[PDB]
């Protein structure tokens, strides 16, 4: 995917309830930094639902793709209320990003 693209999406779309960098502040949704290779409902200092806790999948790639498609319908109960990137070109731009800031 296309890096730059993915930055301006997850400014646009994510950056009001997120952070990516190392030791980035808690929101209304968790810091990022880390996800990758991580279970979910594991950033250091953040209270995610039983939901999110229970789904036990690995973020990465795929599992982005798919969740970030419809959040709710990959973690049902979830308080992360966004509606979802519908397509997937911006969704692998977004991902892109993602895998590389959340990596620094
Ligand atoms: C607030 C209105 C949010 C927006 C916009 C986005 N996210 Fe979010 N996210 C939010 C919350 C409250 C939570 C915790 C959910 C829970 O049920 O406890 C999350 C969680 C995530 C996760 C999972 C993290 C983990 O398991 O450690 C990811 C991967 C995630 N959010 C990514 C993400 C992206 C990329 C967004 C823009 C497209 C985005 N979120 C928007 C709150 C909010
Ligand atoms: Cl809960
Ligand atoms: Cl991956």
């Amino acid at each position: 995917g296309d890096v730059e693209k993915g930055k301006r999406i997850f400014i646009m779309k994510c950056s009001q309830c997120h952070t990516v960098e190392k030791g980035g502040k808690h929101k209304t949704g968790p810091n990022l930094h880390g996800l990758f290779g991580r279970k979910t409902g594991q950033a250091s200092g953040f209270t995610y639902t039983e939901a999110n806790k229970n789904k036990g999948i690995i973020w990465g790639e795929d599992t982005l793709m798919e969740y970030l498609e419809n959040p709710k319908k990959y973690i049902p109960g979830t308080k992360m209320i966004f509606v979802g990137i519908k397509k997937k070109e911006e969704r692998a731009d977004l991902i892109a990003y993602l895998k590389k800031a959340t990596n620094e």
